[PDB]
């Protein structure tokens, strides 16, 4: 054991309205490590993730270090703050979102995992891991290291389901965290989208299921877009620093085209699959006026 493990395990778990991870607005920056942690495994408890797969204390912790240790604290926004917010959204989208139920445990489990998981050991945009020939290269070694931790001893969360549930499970987190690639999101947002504007959606469908679970990936994924200015001011300014030093003239400009490519579109979707994920639509059309705004005071 490390000295943390012993703290973290030894701690007590605020509720969730303490710890605030209900709000589409959340955020961390006043958060110790420490307290990320604790904010995590409220979101496991919340969801009843410990409670239907027996998850004993010490391994969930060890867990929750293990996955926090493996993204570099070196890369500026690709780190375990992102790796956080991306599950906060997560279970913000599940509870207020109210997504859960329409979800089973085993997907809401998976998607869990998959968005603490989704960017393991990632080293900033700018950096280069070579193999073969070259496809979501990056996602796949994101599943890699998150498998590996999995199965690491003491490190087991899933221990607790029967191997049909793993098999599963693991399938649904593979597809999550790879559905994390944009490229992938881009190839397959427009059957989603027609699937919208036709009445069509139906989630009781197997392969639209897993769909909008790959949707629903990108877009807490990318929720930073949507929160209050102040901090998403602040989130643009530590991606900022990985794009460019890992003017600042053109990125008003390139926020509103980010914006108009990507995410306005999905966040509509995600409405209409449900209504309250409007604030994240809501938070997105807000940050577009503020950067809108900016890119033409230059
Ligand atoms: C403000 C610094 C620049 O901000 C951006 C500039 C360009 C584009 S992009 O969509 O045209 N395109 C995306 C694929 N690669 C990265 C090539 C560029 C994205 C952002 C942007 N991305 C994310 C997601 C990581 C944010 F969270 C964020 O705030 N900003
Ligand atoms: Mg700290
Ligand atoms: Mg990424
Ligand atoms: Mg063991
Ligand atoms: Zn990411």
């Amino acid at each position: 054991e490390t000295r943390e493990l012993q703290s973290l395990a030894a701690a007590v778990v605020p509720s969730a309205q303490t710890l605030k991870i209900t709000d589409f607005s959340f955020s961390d920056f006043e958060l110790s490590d420490l307290e990320t942690a604790l904010c995590t495994i409220r979101m496991f408890t919340d969801l009843n993730l410990v409670q239907n797969f027996q998850m004993k204390h010490e391994v969930l912790c060890r867990w929750i270090l293990s996955v926090k240790k493996n993204y570099r604290k070196n890369v500026a926004y690709h780190n375990w703050r992102h790796a956080f917010n991306t599950a906060q959204c997560m279970f913000a989208a599940l509870k207020a979102g109210k997504i859960q139920n329409k979800l089973t445990d085993l997907e809401i489990l998976a998607l869990l995992i998959a968005a603490l998981s989704h960017d393991l050991d990632h080293r900033g945009v700018n950096n280069s891991y070579i193999q073969r020939s070259e496809h979501s290269i990056m996602e796949h070694h994101h599943f890699d290291q998150c498998l590996m931790i999995l199965n690491s001893p003491g490190n087991q969360i899933l221990s607790g389901l029967s191997i049909e549930e793993y098999k599963t499970t693991l399938k649904i987190i593979k597809q999550a965290i790879l559905a994390t690639d944009l490229a992938l999101y881009i190839k397959r947002r427009g059957e989603f989208f027609e699937l919208i504007r036709k009445n069509q959606f139906n989630l009781e469908d197997p392969h639209q299921k897993e769909l909008f679970l790959a949707m629903l990936m990108t877009a807490c994924d990318l929720s930073a877009i949507t929160k209050p200015w102040p901090i998403q001011q602040r989130i643009a300014e530590l991606v900022a620093t990985e794009f460019f030093d890992q003017k600042k003239n053109k990125i008003p400009s390139m926020q509103v085209g980010f914006i108009d490519a990507i995410c306005l579109q999905l966040y509509e979707a995600l409405t209409h699959v449900s209504e309250d994920c409007f604030p994240l639509l809501d938070g997105c059309r807000k940050n577009r006026q503020k950067w809108q705004a900016l890119a033409e005071q230059q």
